[PDB]
Formats: C-alpha cells, structure tokens, sequence
C-alpha cells in the first residue's frame, strides 16, 4: 500500500531473507564465536550479525528502518575493520553483499520517510 508506515517492516523481513539465501552472507549470518577468535573484542567495539538484525526485527524491537540499517551498515563496517586486507574473500564477500544491501535499502528508507511525511 502507498504511504505504508508498516510496509518497512515486510520490506526489511524479505530483503534479510535473500541476504541469508545469498553465499556472500555466510561469514556474517552469526555472531562470532569469541572463544573460537579470541581478539575480535580488541578491534569490534559492537559485533552484529544478521541473526540478532532478523531476531530484533521479528521481536518488533526496531522502531523504524533506520535503525535496522545501521546495525547491518555495523555488520560491513565490523567486517573492514576486523578484515581490513583488500586480498581477503572475505573483504571481497562484504563489499558485494554491502553493495546488494545500499541498493535494496534506499527505496525502503525513502518510501517509508513519505509515509511518515503522510502520518
Ligand atoms: C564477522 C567476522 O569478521 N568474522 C570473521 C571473518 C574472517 C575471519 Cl578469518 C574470522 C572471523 C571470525
């Protein structure tokens, strides 16, 4: 529907769910096992994973789609911080999968600033 404040919601649910389905997610799907990586705490102030954004999102715990943006925009500037070398697949993975997410979001964030502009 036009003018939706809700159809974020949907949107953002959808758009987590080909994130997922895609290979370039696989790296950032869960939270990093700290035991397993024993300095990811020394260089990530705030880890976040796509599990947690999608777990937030059903539970009705972000207030709007900005705020689900900046936890997945948290996830791809982790990854550049903690895997900083442009030689790394990983590196290559979250540039991909950065740029697929921008892409997506943008209509999300614009369609619902006119709801909102509406209500
Ligand atoms: C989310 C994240 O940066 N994870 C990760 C990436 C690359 C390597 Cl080699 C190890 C870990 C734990």
């Amino acid at each position: 529907m036009s003018y939706d404040i809700q159809a974020w919601k949907k949107q953002c649910e959808e758009l987590l769910n080909l994130i997922f389905q895609c290979e370039d997610s696989e790296p950032f799907r869960q939270p990093v096992d700290l035991l397993e990586y024993p300095d990811y705490r020394d260089i990530i102030d705030t880890p976040m994973d796509f599990a947690t954004v999608r777990e937030t999102l059903e539970a009705g715990n972000y207030e709007s789609p900005m705020e689900l943006c900046k936890d997945v925009r948290l996830i791809f500037s982790n990854s550049k911080a903690y895997t900083p070398s442009k030689r790394s697949r990983i590196y290559s993975m979250s540039l991909r999968l950065s740029a697929f997410f921008e892409e997506h979001i943008s209509s999300v964030l614009s369609d619902y600033k006119s709801a909102l502009r509406f209500h």
